């Protein structure tokens, strides 16, 4: 994903 940057 975008937010977070850590997972998807």
């Amino acid at each position: 994903g975008l937010f977070p940057y850590g997972p998807d």
